């Protein structure tokens, strides 16, 4: 919905938005969410994703498909009518997103999912990319394990050429939504075949946003068309985690919210046995320095 | 409508076209339309605005949504005919944009929206962008609340992978409707998503003669394809601000009206607490040195 | 309809042209095309022009559409048939352009429009461009006041971001058709989207300049600069005149196609600003083609 | 239809149209094909010519359009089977082009149109084409007149900003296919705005084998994308008449059949008053000679 | 349909496919193809070719296009069903190509279809191209006598501004299909006009196997949409006849078969009266020298 | 479906992975799918392939294609449901690939299919190409029989101009299908037809690595090289194993994906050619991702 502000309303937002990443307990955000999606009533969407063709696909609170919902609609705090309807298997009034409201009036926030070696990381979408010879599986696997923490992490296998990879985009989606719907902690490998299709360009626009919203991170590794990979890790999203000139070395950056200040920090990696990764346990970024590091891809 | 002139016509059109920038008080012209949509009989369309297919949604002077409205005709000063017809949600007859005549005459106008730190504004479409370190999101925001002075501003957030981002251009295009029709200083963040589906196109071409008919500002952030933020930033914008070599300032070029001067100052800002940055408290700029500064995207 | 000619008539046909450049008495043409029009049976289709999709809207002599008009056909002198059928507001069978004659053997000319300043100026499209910092809006509606002289001229606003504007490509295209079929002096502020493609928008671009010159009527068309080229195009083979800024502030120089397989001729104007913007224009040479693209190198 | 060959029918064929072009009276050809056309019963189809979207439109021997005509079948010697059927004013079965057969076993000509200042003249499609201040409307009208000889041309006008002409593509094939039907001289200015549509497509690569067919000549003005003037000038026309470095001096190129020879001439030209150009009163020409000549344009 | 191999029976076709070329009678493939067509049940599919838009028609062995037949199976020897149906002149199931077996286990061959000069010739399609002053259109009229021999050869006459020229692609495809049924040697002047609908795309990849499994030779003049030209001759040809810088000399470049070696020789070649041509009575090629070739083009 | 992992059982898998290339018996994981094809209901359908418009074709254990199948659901582990339909000859719900379950829990393998001259070969698409004169057909027949070992390649035949080559896309998808649900080794000559696009192409391009790694039957395609781009991302991210031709006559490199996160490895082939052309294969070190860069370099 739309917000209205003056400096005092503004200031608490920034506030708001500051601890939600600095000072809020790890994880924190995906609970208060996870709580919110339990609220809801027993059938109601709760979530729509763009399939293949553009349409969307619609799922309720326990990541079941919902193939017929009749017309219903909610007015919201700002005026706006929110209208969901579903039929024979897909949306016919609604929008891609989350159906019900996951955030109030606290936007602009990239929820801490997760602290690992004295470093807090970010909910949204994490793209993993660069060039060299570090391996972008692994790394993502790692980057699973660790900020899991207690908590097991969720694989989404897509578009490569290994036994029992689903390399079907309407799967994928499907996957994607019941991975955010039920776990904290999202990889998928990869984001190769996604960069094109109208549901391809949904889920590029739409994945951050909607990590960010549930408080979940999706860590996706995506090979460097050159020019599409690098808007995708541009501005869909949340944090970048880019290898160096250095073997096992990554840069970490982070979108702290909405309007403040970008941080960045370096990950030194290793091989154990059978390719297992282990990652090895602020200082702010400007945008003249986001755009160098982009040119390396 | 068409307009005609003689000698004696156009002079006094040129007079009150420069009176509506640089003599009108401040933000009178959102005053004199909110009074004319008020007056509008109950039900009534008076704005239409297209959907990503291309189609277009209606609203009433209320921002409610108009699903059903049977065929209706209003014959025009110049004799040209409109006609309005909504049906199962969408426009069957009519045209995107004011449904109803909020300007009469006195067209080619740049409204004055608002005036701070001894420099008018104007209302229309305002394109903030440019490359460096100055951040685009807490300019909009200070320049929102600035604008606004006692008023709050209202923001639209679009597609970035933040919380409770909507990334749904039809969601988008309601939101900026209903801002529109209750608001006079509006921020977007951001525009970058729509930079090409039909809407994409046409809200580009018919924002900033929405806006700059109601008399509100719109403020919009766009990060810099490359053509197109040029493009949108030269001709679809009523005002520009672009960052400049030095960190913390801003440029704004402003349209003052139909053939009418380009007007230039600077802006000196700097960041308080979270982020909240603060604005610190006649020179013409022609076309070579326009395209000069659009050189620097 | 198709035209036979020998060396007799080809040369008459010539003469005539030139003289509706010339020779006849500036608005002659117009007014001619104006009592066409008036003569004109009520409830007739005049005037079809293209909408964004490609389809034709059809309008009748006093400017009103037609929404439904049932097949009827005309067989013309040289045995082809034009037929003209609207339903539900669009055209079933016709053309774009002109659907009465306005014209009959006497094709191919630049009538002219108006004289100002001891130069005659010709009706069609003219496309005012160019770089540099020489305004164009200013420039389209002092030419407007000046080539209207007695008579007012006539504003069709399009696709500016500025109050009033309208940005909806099918109210424009209403909105020429009406100026078109009641006034003599047209300025159109700006055509800037038009370039900005759908169909209707090339049918626009290919089909106004006859429209216009078929009329007597001048479309004066403001013009900022893959596109670049499509502008060039436009003024190159679009339009009857350009009007093109040079080097220096404030002046300009008009290109016009005096008719068809005729010369194209150029002058320069000298411009100045009053109160508020107002731009006055202060009061023959032969242009060959080499000269003219020469001129339109200068809009990159 | 196909056609066998043996050494011997086949230097038959080569000497036949040899013959067509260099020792035939001119307009000979066009004076047959009419009096076939003229043999064909009434209400029979003869020409198929594309529109706009790429449907055809069908014309009888009066160059009356065909709205309604029942499926009906031809074999032909060769053993296929041609199928005529109109419905709707549109070809619902049946081929562009010539719909009875004109030629017969002589295919493969460049019939001879008319002789003019010592030189044939080839039917089929003319382009007048080339760069420098040599105008190609003058010229097309002049060689009109000089190829008429006793008779009229016919001019098709088509796509340029001057009073009554035509901008309507299905006008102009209307227009093209009742002066192929009625007349040996054509002139078209111009086919600017066909060079795009599946009509001006089909156009471009049927009328030159029409024309010739006929035994008229289609003289078209064409002002240089660039490429697509290149090959049409190269591969669709028969006979090119360029612009040349010298004022006034062109140079025209001629395919005078099927395998035979390209023969090159120059003309002069002069303008006398309204601009009304005169003009004046065997060289084999090789294929790099050919492209250097298409390099100028 | 599919084939097993082991090292012996992979030497076997090898031999065979070697044969096939170098020591069988030249054109026996073409009578051998002729008794399997002659042999197929009265109104059998034999062939079905792409049309304009991508839809097929279907052929008897008498060249006369089916147009109705009614739905029917038949089960290959590896497992394979192939369906036949047509519906209102086009193909409701079926594949493009031979639908009857002409080659059975026999597959990947260029049987020869003739020996002219002391040189062996393949089925198949032969392109015909190059740039110089050397003629294609009076060169492939060469070749298609030569290779006759004792027979005619059929002409396909396509897409020049000449008289009796069809230029009508679904016209091209029928004499093509007849061509193919029932002529050994077929010559097709010319592919520029194919050179994108699906039609022409189908005819470029479906010709050259269509050609080589009946033992016909197609032989395509092709005026140099450079790359596809390229790749067309490179990818979609049997042999290639390609001008070279000496006048009248032409190059041979021939697939003797699956994975065998390319072969090259040379013609010389003379005018006689009328531009007849006549052409003047092993060395291995290799990839880099066959791109070299290529490169002239 | 979706896989959870902790530390733990990350381990575990990323063992099982390494195992089923480098000591499993080689062509174990074909056999072990054959049977649970066999174990299949008749009448289930077992595999989906898109045709050339982007529909897809269903088929049973037997490769019979199935034309009407009645709507029918199979709940997942993880919770997901997978739907099959056809209607018509055509898939109405359901995916691309595999419809049953030949992997569980063991995902991202190169199962080993063959093992020759001392090295081990993975299932999956392999990808024959390069520049030079060292011919690709000759290559994958002779790679064909040599994985074959005591049992027959399958060779599939595809848009070449050459006596008995299908060239329509749709009957190439059944005999890609067969070949998969009948055969461990399977030649595909040639893949140039399909990169010359299609929805059906570009889902076979993006569906086969999976398809047959999952079934461990090897697809060895010759691929001759906007195009070019095409070729290198087929061969860089389409397949499982790259055969490519070097400088020297006769001498390939073959890089194999040895399963999820695992090393590349490369070792080099020595040809020769007999009589008519038969190739004959004369009989670990990592690759690392520059390497491999400098190697898709030479397809220029
Ligand atoms: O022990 C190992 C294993 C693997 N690796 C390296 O990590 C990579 C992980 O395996 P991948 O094949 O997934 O490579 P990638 O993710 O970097 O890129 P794509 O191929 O998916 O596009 C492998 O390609 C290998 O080079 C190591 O450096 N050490
Ligand atoms: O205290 C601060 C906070 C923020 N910033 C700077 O302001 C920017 C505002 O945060 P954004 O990430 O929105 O940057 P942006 O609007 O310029 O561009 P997008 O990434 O949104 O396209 C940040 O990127 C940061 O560099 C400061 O200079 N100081
Ligand atoms: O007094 C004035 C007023 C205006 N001008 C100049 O005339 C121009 C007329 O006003 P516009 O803003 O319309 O500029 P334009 O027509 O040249 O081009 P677009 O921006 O529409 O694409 C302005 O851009 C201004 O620079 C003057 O030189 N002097
Ligand atoms: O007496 C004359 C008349 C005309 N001309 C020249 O002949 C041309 C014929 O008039 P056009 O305007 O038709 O020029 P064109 O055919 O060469 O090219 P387009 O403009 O149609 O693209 C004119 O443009 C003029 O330059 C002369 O050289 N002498
Ligand atoms: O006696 C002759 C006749 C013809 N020729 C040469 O042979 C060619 C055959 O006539 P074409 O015009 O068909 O040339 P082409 O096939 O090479 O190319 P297209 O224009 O058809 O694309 C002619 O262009 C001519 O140059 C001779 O060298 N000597
Ligand atoms: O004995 C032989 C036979 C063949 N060859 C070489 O092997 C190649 C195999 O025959 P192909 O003609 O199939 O070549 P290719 O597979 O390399 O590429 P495409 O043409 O299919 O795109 C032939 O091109 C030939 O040069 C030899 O080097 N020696």
């Amino acid at each position: 919905m739309i917000h209205l502000y003056d400096a005092k309303s503004f200031a608490k937002l920034r506030a708001a938005q500051y601890a939600a990443f600095h000072t809020d307990a790890p994880g924190s955000w995906f609970d208060h969410t996870s709580g919110v999606l339990e609220s809801v009533e027993d059938g109601t969407p709760v979530l729509a994703i763009g399939v293949e063709s553009g349409d969307a696909i619609v799922f309720d609170k326990n990541a079941q498909r919902i193939v017929a919902y009749k017309e219903k609609s909610v007015k919201a705090e700002d005026g706006s009518v929110s209208v969901v309807q579903v039929e024979n298997g897909f949306m016919k009034q609604g929008h891609r997103g989350w159906l019900v409201d996951l955030t109030g009036e606290l936007v602009g926030c990239s929820p801490v999912v997760a602290e690992f070696g004295g470093h807090r990381y970010a909910s949204g979408m994490v793209i993993v990319t660069g060039k060299g010879n570090s391996g972008k599986t692994p790394l993502v696997h790692a980057l699973g394990e660790a900020l899991g923490g207690k908590d097991k992490y969720a694989t989404v296998r897509f578009g490569e050429p290994l036994s029992g990879y689903n390399t079907d985009f309407n799967v994928f989606v499907d996957d994607i939504a019941r991975a955010m719907l039920q776990h904290r902690v999202i990889v998928i490998d990869s984001l190769k075949n996604v960069i094109i299709s109208r549901g391809a360009f949904d889920l590029l626009s739409d994945i951050g946003a909607m990590a960010a919203s549930r408080g979940c991170v999706v860590i996706a590794s995506l090979n460097p068309i050159v020019e599409l990979v690098k808007e995708a890790s541009r501005s869909n999203s949340t944090s970048l985690v880019i290898s160096t000139d250095v073997d096992g070395e990554w840069q970490v950056l982070t979108r702290t919210g909405e309007g403040l200040q970008r941080l960045t920090h370096t990950l030194q990696t290793s091989y154990g046995e059978h390719s297992v990764l282990t990652i090895h346990t602020q200082t702010v970024i400007k945008n003249d320095e986001l755009e160098s590091v982009l040119r390396r891809l």
